[PDB]
C-alpha cells in the first residue's frame, strides 16, 4: 500500500508517524468524516484532528504499539461526530517505511 487506487479503497486509510502526525489521508475516509485531506495533513491525529480517539482503547493501543516496535490491533469503535454516532471496525498496523503507521477504518 506504500494514488488513485489509494483514494478508491473500500476502507478508510490514514498514515501517521510515531508522534501522531498525519502524512497520508484518503478520500474514502474523507467521505466518512467530512474532513478535507489538505488541511488535515501535517496535523496530529490524536491531539488535533480526532480527539475522541485519545482514550486507552485507541491512542493508548497506538502508543504501546510504537514503543514495542510492533503495532497490531483490531477493535470495534464508534466515532462521535457532530451529527450522529458512526460505528466502525479499526485495524492498526506498521508500514514498509520506518516511523510510519497505518490506521484502517471500515463501515
Ligand atoms: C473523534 O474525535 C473522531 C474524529 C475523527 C475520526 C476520523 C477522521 O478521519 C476524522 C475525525
Amino acid at each position: 500500500i506504500d494514488t488513485a487506487e489509494f483514494d478508491a479503497l473500500p476502507v478508510g486509510a490514514i498514515q501517521v508517524d510515531g508522534s501522531g502526525v498525519i502524512h497520508r489521508y484518503n478520500r474514502t475516509e474523507s467521505r466518512l468524516s467530512g474532513r478535507i485531506p489538505e488541511r488535515v495533513i501535517g496535523r496530529n491525529f490524536f491531539t488535533e484532528v480526532a480527539p475522541c480517539t485519545n482514550i486507552p482503547a485507541f491512542s493508548g493501543r497506538f502508543m504501546d504499539g510504537v514503543t514495542s516496535g510492533t503495532l497490531d490491533a483490531r477493535f470495534d469503535f464508534v466515532f462521535d461526530f457532530q451529527m450522529a454516532p458512526v460505528r466502525v471496525q479499526i485495524r492498526m498496523q506498521n508500514a514498509g517505511v520506518p516511523d510510519r503507521y497505518w490506521i484502517f477504518v471500515r463501515k
